[PDB]
């Protein structure tokens, strides 16, 4: 059938880009890699910007209509991908999206409207969260990385208790770049062996 | 009490932008222009290079998201100036937002979907939309602006059963600048005088 999206996601530095790169040389040559926020684009641009400048301000609700926008300009070249039969692995997405702002505890910014700018994007057919028990750009603070992780519980939590099957939380806890890599190929090999159809797909 | 927020919807080449400015300069010293989309900002800036150049191609979500995050990246000094009793005259706001990216018909951008990033915005105390029964940037086109038109219809008529009567409908046909100068006063008029809270505002 047609390609799998496979994400996973987790805080700066438990070894998400590590474990997508290794998963991404393990399915060559039909697989791609993508990384949110995408920096390059011309949205991308002012996201970097905002993570690795404190004196561009920008209010809260802006940068986070702008990582959602950033998701919706590449959207339909993962879609296109996918159907050519490729695999995809994300270094984030949504859960990203809607975790780090609503941490922040503004005003109006809850779960939930932090989810609906994404409604409607592409949801992946395996989401793994990687957890455990710098500084240069903006969100790099011990004291605002303990608010994310509990913010992502929350919201995974909540997803897999409404019946989501298809997010599988890993503790990393003390293992090796390998150890870990067995572990989450332990789970995704039995999804790309699984056959989809290429007009199914799930949205969130 | 605070400044009052004053907004004046339409379509293009209505005389929305002309009657703005009538009504700035009766309101001057205590008042300021506001224009959306506010082009001067680097998120204007896309904005902009999206609706003058159509080289430039960015996906249906994507623009209507930079749309509302332009919103966003000015409400704070809005709520602001009216805390310190200035008025504020507004050309183009949420609704037009909603209008222009409904009027489209992509799949899964419905009048809800479109509001969702405005919400927790601040509501204008009026509402004045510019009825009727250029080329040089993108949607300026006839058989789109009459989607557009009935997008505005549906919308403007569906906040009316919800109970806003913060919205007036003002039809301009055949009418001079001075004609329509009255008419637009004679709704701004009371709203000026009626006394409102320092802190009491509505929501999207
Ligand atoms: C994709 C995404 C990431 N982020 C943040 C997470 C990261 N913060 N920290 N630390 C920041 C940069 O991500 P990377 O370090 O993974 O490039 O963007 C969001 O706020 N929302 C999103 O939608
Ligand atoms: C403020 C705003 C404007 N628009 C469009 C309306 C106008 N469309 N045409 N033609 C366009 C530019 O309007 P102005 O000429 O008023 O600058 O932006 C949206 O699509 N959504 C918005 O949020």
């Amino acid at each position: 059938g047609r390609g799998k999206l496979i994400l996973i996601e987790g805080l700066d530095r438990t070894g998400k880009t590590t474990q997508c790169n290794i998963l991404y040389k393990k399915l060559q040559p039909n697989c791609k890699l993508l990384k949110f926020p995408e920096r390059s684009t011309r949205i991308g641009g002012l996201i970097n910007e905002y993570l690795t400048d404190d004196s561009f301000q920008l209010s809260d609700q802006a940068i986070h209509l702008l990582f959602s926008a950033n998701r919706w300009e590449i959207v339909d070249k993962i879609k296109k991908d996918l159907l050519e039969g490729k695999n995809i692995v994300m270094d984030r997405y949504v859960y990203s999206g809607v975790a780090y702002s609503a941490a922040k505890g503004t005003n109006g910014m809850d779960l939930d409207w932090c989810l609906q700018p994404d409604v409607g994007l592409l949801k992946p057919d395996l989401t793994l969260f990687l957890s455990t028990q710098f500084g240069d750009e903006r969100y790099e603070t011990v004291k605002f990385q303990e608010k994310v992780k509990q913010t992502f519980m929350k919201l995974l939590d909540k997803e897999i208790r409404k019946g989501d099957e298809s997010i599988t939380i890993v503790d990393v806890t003390n293992k090796g770049i390998q150890e870990v890599e067995a572990l989450i190929w332990q789970i995704v090999e039995p999804v790309l062996s699984t056959h989809i159809d290429h007009d199914k797909f799930s949205f969130f």
